[PDB]
């Protein structure tokens, strides 16, 4: 039973740090982008995406918690209203290490669905690396169908 | 619009939003505390909901604008003695996608015609006093005011 | 939220009645039994199934109810602990007219899926008459797959 | 058999079992009154874990059989401090299907390397003195009883 709470400001600034780095060495792995311009390219696409951090309006960023004590682990999604489809984003999602491999997962996705359907939203999607299988399994495993690939080939 | 019988699915989506967004209000209205809104809200619809969708003399709707879309919610009290045969509107809204696009008159429309059909003569409402465009909307429908409350802090 | 209760004698003895007359009603509209003989075989069948009524080994009778008031339904499954997969068999599940067309169907199948993994059996079964589509495909929606299928055809 | 680190969903099937048999024990051993069992035992597991799987110093178990087939539970709470580097087993069992099949003799012998591998040296549990084969299981098994309790109905 995973709760969604408001990410608090701590624990924002906290995150916002673990992800550009995080993001900027994905993108390295996916061969997306070189490890000399990595950190640049992280910072900046954080910083364009929540420019007045928690406060940034349409994002939804929320701590995910199994009771007063445990923060399990993070959820930002992306919702305009205003959108054709109902349609919100996924742009992370993830536990922190020590409450992996325990199913939380599943769990967190399941209180998202809930979510989403209380605010209106009718669609999720998301990115997901392609060299993230495990995390490509749960997302098969929780209803997501692949919509769009992008391939590449070092010559 | 069209009014459908609610979906347990679709009133466990619709009580998840209600109850933050009751509290909201009656903390805006001055009326709760903040520290006591949450629990004071999810009290309030136990106590007017005890069986769920099974409370007698209820009637839930889910507001459905096509016939794979929903938008919002009605539900409406109704003692089927009651000797005015009125109706009392508890909950009526839309959640933010759908709002600014005319659902709510088209979904007004549907209660008169689903009201004169189940022997309804009349419909009362609240609405909080800050809620301006809730209350130009129920004007604008041949709604009148019958009573206020009116408070100040000291 | 449909919760399992053990089904108590008043509903148990109404539950009999009910169920005696609708299975023969069934068994003669899928061409099975004719009209003359259903009464009797259906009374035969549940006679074996259920000698010692709610007292029966290994049969599990339920009450779907919604809280202390409501009672939307009825769930019947056996299981046999001594089975080698461990699979209990669904015979029979339904909701009382007044709670049908709001979902709880698909929730109590939810309770019946937590409540048999409590109880350690790894594998749901159940029959259902061909004709019964709209059972069909809620059992569909709901994971079940078809294993097999009885066919007929008068000459 | 092996342990494998309980995962939430086989917890919650774990905490509905328990739960009610938890109770039923208790009623049968004239500790509890039937009334109030089902409600005394939801309370004792949240008072022993209040942060579900992850209360710290608990170790909870899955018991599985085979890769794909899961069998039992096994909880034990161990201080990491505790002078005898005790561990206490709160609650070990199979679910019906899989009983009588010498998978608790397995899982017990399962928790000594995972034991001596933690750096617990010794084990203690309770058992209901109604449990006859749980009892002679246990002293087939090395342990010695230390302390008991017993009743009268005046």
């Amino acid at each position: 039973t995973i709760m969604l709470t408001p990410m608090q400001t701590e624990e924002f600034r906290s995150y916002l740090t673990y992800t550009t780095k995080h993001y900027a060495e994905e993108k390295v792995k996916a061969g997306t982008w070189l490890p000399e311009d990595a950190q640049l390219l992280s910072k900046q696409v954080f910083t364009d995406l929540l420019p007045r951090g928690l406060e940034t309006p349409h994002h939804h960023l929320w701590s995910l918690k199994l009771n007063e004590k445990d923060i399990v682990g993070w959820l930002w999604i992306h919702a305009e209203p205003e959108h054709p489809q109902q349609e919100a984003f996924i742009y992370d999602f993830g536990l922190y290490e020590p409450y992996r491999g325990k199913g939380y997962a599943k769990q967190a996705l399941a209180a998202l669905d809930q979510a989403a359907r209380s605010m209106g939203i009718r669609k999720l999607s998301l990115h997901v690396f392609a060299h993230n299988q495990t995390a490509r399994k749960l997302y098969e495993q929780t209803g997501f169908q692949e919509t769009d690939v992008v391939m590449s080939k070092k010559l």
